[PDB]
């Protein structure tokens, strides 16, 4: 029973009047959408998942699975319009050609990140992140044991209290054996990801006919793969990550995640020169790939308290202020979203600063 | 013919010589893209966003939807919800997300996302659209502003900018707009739309109350002119791929655009102790934001030439080799692509090299 969800509108993480902010609407995927920051938080979040599963470990590749389903369909079932339910289906279909992609060796998976449609009657839109891992029966229980473990330490990575993220085992959906990751929300836990061991089923359903046209070599042993589908919902995550950045107000979000890094403005200074060197910096930063809020284009001052208590209400790692005292040396000063402190620093070092503060937090 | 067939064999597209063929493509019908088609499109994506959405921060990311439940108007062609563009979606923010610049005009809402259109059948198109709101006074100047800009964007990546035509045009729900066309082999095709609509659609969006939409043009409180700009990333991806071809194959595609930049495996060598260095680079480069095709995993050495005609058939800027005359002194030989040149080079000074080859290239 908090207001955090409001702050998500006042600072644009969410859109819509106080009605549409119905925890349902949100959870169930029937909200009107996110505000600029949210988007970024999601775009930001996602890439972090792409770099955490596609980048480094590559012999896994991106797949473009359509949104709707043309042609025929099945007898009844609670489905509307014909658009994708999940991202797995599209993935599978590719399995046979992209199988060439790895000189036909296993294991190997296809990744994608897109929006999926769940009916609730009205529709729902959720941005899920999926990787359909094909496996050699031999090491099938093994990889599941694997990912799960891995995937968990991922989310906990960015948390300010990781232990609210937990794992669980379970069985028989489309086969026994499976896992689930949850985020604990003040009211209760909710599902943010699914990890099942599809076995050679579905796949065989999709490809009736031959058994050889598939089964990619194992270790000289040509065997029909075991479909392992890992599908995690990004909106409900992006949503989870937020409560984790709250209890003053302030949104303590893990840097690499933040919708925007630093924001700069102006203090006891004139104008031109201020928003002179300012322009330069704005460009210096984005140049080096850093999100910056051009506060310096704003009006008055709105005090500094008003200003600080919004930037915090927006999760802006840092808040740097430039005053005429700058143009005579290179002295500006930043206020840490957290340490609420305001050291001073030499502008030109600002650049390499944020770069490493992030470059650091990134490792940790 | 020629090129196309390649785009499948080298996984840029998915499907037989049937599915893939003009109509199927143009008409956003083809079944999809391979892990390469992806990247190129993906690169072309941000490569756009960092050419419009980033800088000039007064342009923000939006999150329109894909369907429109609830009451709307009954007639013409569409599919229950299924968006036809990002514009209507966008507008649904102009009010709320105006409190982002305190009504200060001009200012724009951008978003990239797949839209859907009738072909009956369904055509999917990744669209990049900027919804720019502007004071009646500058409306033209901006339309003219963008056109010239937008155009330079395309010609900038082409290896024959003189195949990228732009033409003036009038009438619609607004006077004046623009069209961008690429010089495919069968004539010209539309890939971009620049329309100065005027407050029209807007007022229909928001009837009755008129002050609720004033934007402070200077000190003035006035209502904006929606200049909608919409390009086709897919139909474009098809352009650049074509503007990079015309046994002499090699897809001479531009760098910060190329799906995979550097390739890599081994020549006159053994294994592992080598494929151990091939993890020292791989892991490095990715860590540096560089696309690398993990050659070394390959098997049957099978021709030194077979690779070059493949890597060229893939469009991989450079191709780097690791042999025995390496491990000892560290020297590794890399090839080119376009320039089909070759050279020695300490394995160390390589990550730096590429980083700049593309880096400087992006500076043109």
């Amino acid at each position: 029973s908090e207001a955090l969800l409001e702050i998500c509108q006042r600072r644009h993480f969410l859109s819509g009047s106080k009605q549409q902010l119905s925890r349902d609407s949100l959870l169930s995927g029937c909200h009107p959408g996110f505000g600029p920051l949210g988007v970024e938080l999601r775009k930001n979040l996602a890439a972090e998942w792409w770099t955490s599963v596609v980048v480094f470990r590559e012999q896994v590749f991106p797949v473009d699975a359509l949104h709707h389903k043309p042609g025929p369909l099945l007898p009844g079932d609670s489905a509307f319009r014909g658009g994708r339910e999940n991202l797995l289906h599209g993935a599978l279909e590719h399995y046979v050609n992209c199988l060439d992609l790895v000189n036909k060796r296993l294991p190997y998976g296809l990744a994608q990140i897109g929006v999926c449609f769940h009916p609730v009657k009205s529709i729902g839109e959720k941005t899920e992140a999926s990787l359909v891992w094909f496996t050699p029966p031999r090491t099938s229980n093994q990889w599941l044991d694997f990912w799960l473990r891995h995937r968990l330490q991922w989310w906990r990575k960015f948390a300010m209290s990781p232990s609210n993220f937990s794992s669980s085992d379970c069985q028989d959906e489309e086969g026994r054996k499976g896992n689930k990751l949850y985020y604990n929300f003040p009211w209760g836990k909710e599902l943010i990801e699914t990890l099942w061991n599809l076995g050679d089923h579905e796949l065989l359903h999709m490809y009736p006919g031959n058994v050889s046209k598939l089964h990619g070599r194992d270790g000289r042993k040509n065997v029909v793969p075991c479909v392992l589908s890992v599908n995690g919902d990004l909106d409900r995550g992006m949503l989870a990550y937020l409560y984790d950045s709250f209890q003053r107000k302030v949104l303590k979000l893990h840097p690499c995640l933040a919708p925007i890094k630093v924001a700069l403005d102006v203090g006891r200074g004139p104008t031109l020169e201020l928003r002179q060197v300012c322009q330069g910096l704005f460009n210096e930063l984005l140049e080096n790939g850093i999100s910056v809020w051009p506060g310096y284009l704003e009006t008055m001052q709105s005090s500094l308290e008003q200003l600080y208590s919004k930037y915090d209400e927006m999760s802006i790692l840092f808040t740097v202020l430039v005053t005429e005292t700058t143009l005579e040396n290179g002295l500006i000063h930043l206020r840490s979203r957290d340490t609420t402190m305001k050291e001073m620093m030499h502008i030109s070092k600002l650049k390499d600063f944020l770069i490493k503060y992030i470059s650091s937090a990134k490792n940790v």
